[PDB]
């Protein structure tokens, strides 16, 4: 669907300009799938996966259940299907956003696993995470699902062009 | 050296957890150091491409060993990696009087770091079994140890090969750390 590869849209980043990416967020939010969906190499497990592609870096930890410094964005998954876990997730998310390390990081939310039937939209996703005020930074929520891999490039596309833009 | 290890370092108060960097140059016995102290596995992570970082874990006490002084490569580096120091021992390989001033120079680099303000600092004059070891002061002199500042500090003759001093180094920085009180 998407009119690039993931690939040609990462090419577009500096080719060398050290990115760090933090993709967070409760158990079961589909972040190892995301990882694995997107075919640029393989995880590391070290508990933290770890994705390297040329500058880019992709961590990613749980939720829930220092290391700040330096980080270029934050990708936010959230099960779309999960409702009562959503609220867990709201404070999670919140008690990232409070970081000082963290106060220039553009967020991404993927509203994941959009293939399934139970599945809020995107406004349902904003309302829950309570994003719809948070007005002192660069955000976005994109339906997305490592099933498809829908949303994907075009969540990671979107941190490519404001990454550029600064 | 009157006690065991064990009985050394179960002198430590358990509900504190401690953290050592055990550091210096490739070469100084950092390696050995942690199997000659037979208190378990030695576990090697990467946590950042191109370092190998062992640590061993006792008890509340974890030991971090990784080299210091590349001539190629930046110092290794990784996030955190010095927050919440309790101690450094510095390692530095006696008969090696060739990289002495480069040994100085990463123990210097090391001590102007604020996550290591009011670090314990044992320095441990290693490989001492070999006949050609400089002296305790010989060492003293070539890590320019009179100019270290606001440390508690101090330089233990030691051998991996024949396991001495390295109980009177933990006795050092275990009774260091509780007059801390
Ligand atoms: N329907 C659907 N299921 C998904 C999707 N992504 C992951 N899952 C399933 O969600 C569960 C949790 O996925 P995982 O990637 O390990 O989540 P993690 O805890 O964030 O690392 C597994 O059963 C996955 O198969 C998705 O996009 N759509
Ligand atoms: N003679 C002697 N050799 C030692 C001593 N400690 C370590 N070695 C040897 O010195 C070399 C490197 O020691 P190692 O523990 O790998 O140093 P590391 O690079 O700081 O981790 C190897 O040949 C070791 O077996 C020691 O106390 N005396
Ligand atoms: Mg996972
Ligand atoms: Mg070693």
């Amino acid at each position: 669907a998407w009119l690039a590869s993931l690939k040609q849209t990462l090419g577009l980043l500096p080719a060398d300009r050290k990115i760090r990416v933090l993709m967070l967020g409760l158990d079961n939010a589909g972040k190892t799938s995301i990882l694995y969906r997107l075919h640029l190499g393989d995880v590391v497990t070290t508990n933290l996966e770890t994705l390297q592609y040329k500058n880019i870096s992709f961590e990613v930890w749980d939720l829930g259940g220092c290391y700040f410094s330096d980080t270029d964005a934050v990708i936010y998954v959230v099960d779309s299907t999960d409702r009562d876990r959503m609220g867990v997730a709201k404070h999670e998310l919140y008690a990232l956003l409070d970081e000082d390390e963290l106060r220039k990081s553009l967020l991404l939310i993927f509203a994941n696993k959009q293939d399934l039937p139970d599945a809020a939209s995107e406004a349902e996703i904003a309302e829950q995470l309570g994003v719809s005020s948070i007005m002192n930074r660069t955000w976005t929520i994109v339906k997305s699902s490592s099933k498809t891999g829908d949303g994907l490039v075009e969540g990671m596309d979107w941190l490519v062009e404001r990454l550029r833009e600064q």
